[PDB]
């Protein structure tokens, strides 16, 4: 017959934009829907590791990577300090940053990806909340709701559910929700106002060397782990502070936290004032206190008829750390688009199920390693013990993660995964260490 493949994408965060670009560059017709005004600045910085940048580098013949070049990480080490600000450990980043990594405001990453998606012909509809997905053996559909209450049925060959950690699409796949477990920790975090930071002489130290090497400082205080970073030659500074918090906080990016809670936490220790000299230039409405919740892996990501798939934080939400949360979502988009092109238009359900088998254990392993990091904090004493790079929130920094080429793996393994899906056998993926799958309690889909 020959009609274009019709892809529906629900949610244009990082992962939905990546999926839109990957699918459109395979020639599909892509209609993406997003309920919020995503061009408005919100949040702070996102990191992307080499497993994500090697995917991004292929897009638009390298054009997106060229746009992101100012944001390539130039830190060569993490400088880890105690509560007096004395340097204890320099953790070398030369292998992690052998290939490009990015650090940049999330809103700027969104803007660059959005502009590329428009340029290549992704159809985008903002101010639309998608609900009520359905599917049968031949296609899928959703209801698109504008804010003024107009309803429209939208039909497609399959739905990519990239609607984030609070995904309402997720109830179409998993009938019952599993509530995440609070880690007992939260992260104060924000961007600093660079203009007021400049011209505060008591904060001038933070600019030292940032035009040659991005700042990447960590400080361990009793009950407080503070990271301070710069990017794009000192144009942007960001920070976070991991701390105990048992309040019933919502995991959203929209509510202003009390800056004095952060000040009280750090000002009683020797380095606190020096840290505050920079962090006090955070705009008073931009202080975020984000709870770190641990989500268990889902039983599966693909719907009964194989025409809806959860990817990104809808499927495997992690704490904002490493860059690996976002980076795993970008691998979702790449593997899914590659699977769709190897399977062909007549085998959509196969393509989605193959993508799931390739992604599931690897994504779940990154998720469970993330849990181990914040579960370790309850047994630690950051005042009594010397600072330990093993305790930093930026972990894991593992070659089997950031060195991986998800597209090449998918090409090589596609026919083997097809046989597993069609025969109903387990697929033992080798895109994570052999013993890691069994070691973490991971149950194959
Ligand atoms: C406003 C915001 C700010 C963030 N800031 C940071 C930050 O500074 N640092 C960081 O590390 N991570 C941040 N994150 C999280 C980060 O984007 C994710 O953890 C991950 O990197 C990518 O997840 P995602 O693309 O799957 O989902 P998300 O980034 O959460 O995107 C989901 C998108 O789907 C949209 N959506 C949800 N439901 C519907 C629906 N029914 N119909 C239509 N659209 C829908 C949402 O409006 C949102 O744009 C932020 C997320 C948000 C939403």
């Amino acid at each position: 017959l020959g009609e274009e493949v019709q892809v529906i994408i629900v949610g244009l965060g990082i992962v939905g934009l990546a999926a839109a670009i990957e699918c459109r560059e395979k020639g599909h017709s892509v209609h993406a829907f997003e309920k919020s005004n995503i061009l408005k600045s919100i949040g702070d910085c996102i990191g992307l590791q080499s497993n994500a940048t090697r995917i991004i580098k292929r897009w638009g013949d390298g054009a997106v990577h060229e746009a992101l070049r100012p944001w390539i990480v130039s830190s060569k080490e993490i400088r880890i300090h105690n509560s007096s600000g004395r340097l204890i450990i320099r953790q070398d980043l030369s292998e992690v940053c052998e290939q490009p990594n990015y650090l940049l405001p999330r809103s700027e990453l969104i803007r660059v990806m959005y502009e590329h998606a428009l340029k290549i012909g992704v159809e985008i509809s903002l101010g639309v909340e998608v609900c009520e997905p359905s599917e049968d053996e031949e296609g899928a559909s959703v209801v698109a709701l504008t804010r003024d209450g107009e309803r429209q049925i939208v039909r497609g060959d399959f739905i990519i559910c990239s609607d984030g950690v609070h995904s309402k699409m997720r109830k179409a796949i998993m009938p019952q929700p599993v509530e995440p477990r609070p880690s007992g920790y939260a992260a104060f975090r924000a961007l600093v106002d660079t203009e007021t930071l400049k011209g505060d002489p008591e904060a001038s130290w933070v600019f030292e060397g940032v035009e040659e090497n991005d700042r990447f400082d960590v400080f361990f205080l009793s009950g407080a782990q503070i990271a301070l970073q710069s990017c794009n030659k000192g144009k942007v500074f960001s920070w976070f502070c991991i701390h105990q918090d048992t309040r019933n906080l919502l995991d959203v990016w929209t509510s202003p936290a009390d800056p004095n809670e952060m000040l009280d936490l750090i000002k009683v220790w020797p380095i606190g004032q020096r840290l505050w000299s920079v962090i006090r230039h955070t705009q008073p409405q931009k202080f975020i206190n984000y709870p770190l919740l641990n989500h268990k892996p889902l039983d599966h990501w693909v719907s009964s008829h194989g025409r809806l798939i959860l990817i990104g934080d809808a499927a495997h939400p992690l704490s904002p750390a490493a860059g690996q949360g976002a980076s795993q979502g970008i691998e979702d988009a790449n593997v899914l688009a590659t699977s769709l092109s190897l399977a062909g238009r007549q085998r959509v359900s196969l393509a989605l199920h193959v993508a799931e088998r390739i992604r599931y254990a690897r994504a779940s392993a990154v998720q469970l390693i993330s849990h181990r990091v914040n579960e370790g904090w309850r047994n630690q004493d950051w005042d009594a013990y010397e600072p330990n790079e093993q305790n930093i929130a930026s972990l894991p920094l593992e070659t089997w993660i950031y060195g991986h080429d998800s597209q090449a793996y998918t090409e090589q393994e596609f026919e083997m995964v097809v046989r597993a899906v069609q025969e109903g056998e387990e697929y033992h993926a080798t895109n994570l260490p052999d013993k890691l799958r069994v070691q973490l309690g991971i149950r194959n889909v």
